């Protein structure tokens, strides 16, 4: 199992 967790898509500049 791996919890991404980061929103649904990455808040990258
Ligand atoms: C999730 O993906 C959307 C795609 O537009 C982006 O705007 C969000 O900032 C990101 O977290």
């Amino acid at each position: 199992i791996l919890p991404w967790k980061w929103k649904w898509t990455p808040w990258r500049r």
